[PDB]
């Protein structure tokens, strides 16, 4: 009435019972109504949610996601719930229980990917095992010995199949492999996606958003859903998609946070006396793809670059993800400096009309700018998230801490929208996003 | 491992998660496994604390409860869930399907009633319904609207059928009406209990809690439930049981937190512009019930004491029911004064063994006391919360703080215990019990 | 940077350095440059905000304005520090130490009383010093001996000398000693104060507070400086000034304060075995001061009323000292009410203007509504502390917890203003006001 | 009270007021009266704690001990308040006034120096200025224009006077120059230590602190005052030390500070455009003293060692200063490793017997610890502070939050002591220490 926003314990508790409120049992649905299953990304923010309220349900999230993990390591980036419709595509569209040799049984997921967080999630529920005991202490350890042979053919995919040449970038055959569906970055790498004959369809997710504007578009999703024909029509194989596919780019963002999750992977695996071969590997991969980012970056700026391999050349974008390097490190010393200074200036978090200090998806002087649509512009909390426990991993404490402050904030009306408008701060989005309420129980302590 | 206590912030967030794992869907568990039915007064307790959460979902609770409400207007102590086994007395004991001529239809409920908290919580949910606006006090108005009528008859059953002769004390038929199953107050009246042929049973409270220092005895369940069968064999009739009950106390903390109830209801009555005859009735029962607590006290002391109408006496037992008075109001000076000076002095919470300054159930220097013996002595948050709260409605600010404050001391391990050994602090009975996780929640703010 | 507001732990700190930064060492100036002085009830206010830095200290402050106490048991308004010029009207204008009979003798003092919040210190002293352990509860129970009978000739002084025909409301001969210089309570009181020849001056507030609307008139300091000079003239003779003096009110705020101050002052002698006749009669004063207060109200609203003694007519303004029934107590139910529906509805509290919810010093709809000017309009933290810690000893639990929590909104820029804009929340008066920080310590210590 | 342990608003109220009422006007004594002068560490701890009070008496704090700077550029560790007696060594016992040809002209200061860590509190002074808006800013962008070229002199003096064969570690020529006047560390290099004919004197600081078991012994004391005639005897002057002291260490703890402060002080000469010459020169330095420090290290744990310079040897001790490289870096990943397992386990923080999870200044299964005494055990919260700091600079959040957490629940008694008694907790040494409220207010404001 005077102030509607929730002191942190309120906050920390309304956190915690929407979480607890889409929990369907083995797993929590990233959204109640636009997203009612499990999503891969979203899963690993979860977990980080709940280590503060359980470790066993938090263990629980990551083997629940491990259980539909693919024959050749590859985890993909929903695992539908048991009789829930109401999400577009759905199984039946993708059909990957019929055409992919590698797909789970007695389970039905997508056929693509998404960012390996996973990891980080992994870090953070041992790390607050340590903080409650022997017996607490012991579900962790248990679950590294059930899971590190998961977690490593995981990472291995990823590493061999999805970085064929060696090149420490991560290929995706798909823009929501993503997690950035309709980002300005693959806007060029889309135009040359000419679909075929369609099978006709019926989107969901703008029934429960009505909002055009917070939205992609219809021509956008005919985009989308030609390329899932084109990886059924290889029955969904490694080998084969290379040939076949309109789309194919070398996400830069992907690739930081593959690095980073290498990095901590590897730590775990020192701390847990896993195989030295693994360790070896994972250290690996993190330095592997802590350079191929850097390979991509302005070297004035710093910013880094996604690739279009189909066109063969640079993607030059003015999102958030030209601060992968950030996430990873790797820099010369001068270019990183140029790429904070970026990051801190008018384009992003400086410029002068954002109601809060928080990293904008699009930068706002960009003409690719939409301050609604989706990945366009809006300041997502899961971003806000992962720079600031990235940031504070590189030992910039007080950026971090100004992130972790300003996200609170923002959070602190309780919608826990998924996005929310850069200039005026409404929530835009679905309500009720489960990452949004895990980035807060997170950050309360 | 040095500090196995939660910060605010993860205590609040816990409380939370616990309160919406017991919710079965329109009502929440007492307790997981030992109590996995609706009580009444623990659902009030429950209310007040989803109140933070949800207002919608805390007017549910009630909504629940009341739609078990008895054709008379007495609400059941247990509503219980369907399908549900694994706690005795069950529906099948109670048989009030078959019997109760005043039993709701399509819900299972006991036969005997609870302690009439629900008022205090209908106010905690009007004040947090007043910060969150417009649409909000909608939701907590239209519930005023549905249930005035059923919240009045409840009071006017107390008023009219458990208090007959107008003394201004609640008759009870059965100790678990009181709230305090095996409370040293009642132990001679039930010494005047001599069962006939008891149908045979077995119990399932401690099979769950197996500790036999933690639940009454078999000789205690062998008085309870044969007063079942003296209640069973009149088919529950009010006009009955005066005439057969083998136990028939008058009981003072019940009386004061009626007293306080109908205060309550009559304010939300006038702010609410609901019947004038109901509320001046309100205001007519507050009076009554406030003198016949005061009409009990030693007039130097000031201790409230308990009648038992069958032997016609006065029941002098050191319990926390000797404060009934403090929670009404109504002493002469003087003797609140007393009343203050034996809450605060070594029989209570200024026992030097006492790890909290808390209010044990049962005085550590009485005869009567068991430091692990559920009502006998161990330390209730549950009570610890309503001293609280009718503490600062009387004014006394700094005695209301200091035991909220203590009580979040005790809780911040997270056990949510139900009660607590008072010279060590271990939690004791269930676990994750949803009215301390209420408790927790309304007091942190 | 987009928030310039204080966590509670950086206010609770700024709070105490602020404080400790106008210590001169045995008094705390009420502020650094406008008020280098100690004032008797900033005084009161500071020896609360001190209380839970150290007991010691608080108990100094309360000290060293009782060591300035009168013969006849008056407090004086300003005890002057020794050599500090900067204020005037000073000790050379009031001349005390020359004329008036009953100046203490090692102390310079002003000549003229303020409101007995002394007695609510008092207690907050002693409710701070039980939780400390015994070594503070032994300096608190030192202060009450050796002051116990200073502040019994205080509350004697006021019932015998400033309410000499026992009305139960206390007379004022000076708008200064209300605590609000330039009410509107007092215009057509100093409209017949007539000034005659009065000796030349150089008013030094308004270099300070150099914004004219912030600060009284010229014209308005006229009527002031004469009334010393109406003093001076009988020697500050108690007996003579209902003879001599132009201005003489009761005031209805001050005498609920004291009705208040009473009652509190019975209850610490009470508690610390003072005297009975001394208890007995500060009962017989809290009663009849309370009942002098209820005298006043308006019939319809419950607002109190000033009364102007010389001109024999009621004063009807629209300021917060119409809320002085809420204080003390004492209407009838129906319209207590009614004036708690004046406070929270769009006169006061609710109007649609204000930044915060939170009382103006004068009604926004009062045509004598100034938003800047002093006490004609402006919030003021210390009205708001004192409202609250009234109604909480009401026992409105929830209305004193959301004046704190707006007046802790307010205070979170971290100007410990004495007063703001109440539309836009523009600090204003003096900086650094330590009755503000001693407002925010108490809220939060 | 059942817990004497103050909220943490509380805590940081009490810990500002402390520190104000340390404040002389330009300088904090290190301690009320057991420290009544400035000291040079402390005085840069000092600064951090009153940034989040006031950035320009933080930066007052630093001005006036740089005031004190001698011609040569080092800061000497006490400067001392004009008449104020009380500590000894006093300024008579220096006579740095009439001898040292570099002492400053108009204060009075001691004739050695101490820890570098004043460019973290100009980072801090920074960070918090930062968040408070343009005149804030300005004053500190302003205090660097004055004391730029005073830092460098500081940080030039050390790199080319006390290293003066560029092997990256600082000599010290006397005990109290490394912070911790009766470390182990320095015992054998105190042997080697012979007093002539040493002017007779008496102690003051065990006047004040009276337990001997918490000061150094009267043969230590002789030492400490001998080395002060060897000094004078050569009025003080750099280039003659090397020939006559009797006590010449490389100190690898104070050398790896001044590492991070070189590095601090490079990234603030970058960000504020500051020289390029000055920037690479302290780059420059960073890396040689890290390499000084990396070159200490034992090769099975990466424990740093003290060097005897005169002796030619190793100094193997078992203090908190052979973690000495987790502060720098520079360690090969797997000695590093190695040197967190031994700050974890059961040699340091990870003692079982330990009362919080921090670092004794002497571990406790080393024969040269004492519980009670000094540097040779206590755990003292202005290391707690210096580590927990350092290592979010390395990256290690959930490490600095351990240690911050243990700091606070350690300080929360409000003692605000120089050191704890490592298993029970007992505040040792002299209360009111100002380096222990300022870190206590940087760890909350
Ligand atoms: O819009 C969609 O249909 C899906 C496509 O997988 O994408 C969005 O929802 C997911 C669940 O929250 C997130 O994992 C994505 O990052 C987000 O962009
Ligand atoms: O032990 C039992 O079987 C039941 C009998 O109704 O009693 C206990 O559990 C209830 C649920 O928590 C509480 O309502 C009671 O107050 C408490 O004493
Ligand atoms: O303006 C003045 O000269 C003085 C005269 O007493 O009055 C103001 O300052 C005092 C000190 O803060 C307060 O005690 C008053 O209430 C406030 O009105
Ligand atoms: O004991 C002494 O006389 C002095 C000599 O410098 O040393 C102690 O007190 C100082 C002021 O707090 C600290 O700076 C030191 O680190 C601490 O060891």
């Amino acid at each position: 009435p005077h102030d509607p926003s929730f002191t942190p314990t309120q906050l920390a508790a309304r956190a915690a019972y929407l979480l607890r409120g889409n929990d369907l049992g083995t797993m929590t649905t990233a959204a109640p109504l636009l997203y009612p299953h499990m999503w891969s990304w979203d899963a690993a923010f979860v977990a980080i949610g709940l280590a503060p309220l359980s470790v066993e349900r938090a263990v629980v999230e990551l083997d629940t996601l491990l259980s539909a993990q693919w024959r050749n390591g590859m985890i993909p980036h929903i695992v539908f719930a048991n009789g829930v419709d109401g999400y577009f595509p759905g199984p039946a569209r993708w059909a990957t229980a019929t055409l992919a040799d590698n797909a789970p049984r007695n389970r039905l997921t997508s056929g693509i990917t998404q960012p390996p967080v996973h990891a980080i999630a992994v870090q953070r529920i041992l790390e607050h095992a340590r903080t409650r005991g022997r017996s607490t202490r012991a579900v962790a350890e248990a679950f590294l010995d059930r899971r590190w042979g998961d977690l490593m053919r995981w990472h291995r995919w990823l590493a061999e199949c999805r970085d064929r040449n060696e090149r420490g970038r991560i290929t995706l055959y798909h823009g929501w492999e993503s997690g950035m569906d309709n980002s300005p970055r693959w806007d060029s790498a889309y135009a040359n996606v000419v679909p075929g004959k369609l099978p006709e369809y019926q989107r969901a997710d703008n029934v429960i958003i009505t909002d055009p504007s917070q939205r992609p578009s219809d021509g956008e999703y005919d985009r989308y859903l030609w390329l899932l024909e084109e990886m059924k029509a290889v029955r969904y194989d490694d080998e084969r998609l290379p040939s076949v596919m309109s789309f194919q780019v070398e996400d830069v963002f992907f690739s930081a946070i593959f690095s980073v999750a290498c990095q901590v992977l590897a730590e775990i695996g020192e701390d847990y006396k896993r195989p030295h071969a693994d360790v070896k590997d994972l250290y690996l991969w993190a330095e592997r793809f802590r350079a191929g980012v850097v390979e991509t970056t302005d070297q004035r700026t710093g910013a880094a670059r996604d690739f279009d391999v189909l066109a063969e050349k640079w993607l030059v974008t003015e999102t958030a993800a030209q601060f992968a390097p950030l996430l990873c490190g790797g820099l010369p010393h001068d270019r990183e400096r140029a790429l904070l200074k970026l990051l801190e200036g008018p384009r992003f978090c400086g410029h002068p009309d954002l109601k809060y200090g928080l990293i904008p998806s699009t930068s706002p002087v960009s003409r690719d700018f939409r301050p609604r649509e989706y990945w366009r512009g809006p300041v997502w909390p899961v971003l806000t998230w992962l720079f600031s426990w990235c940031f504070a991993r590189r030992g910039w404490a007080e950026r971090a801490r100004l992130l972790r402050q300003e996200g609170l904030r923002q959070a602190s009306d309780g919608s826990f929208a998924a996005y929310y408008e850069p200039f005026t701060g409404e929530p835009l989005g679905s309500m009720q996003q489960s990452w949004t309420a895990a980035a807060v129980l997170d950050w309360l302590g």
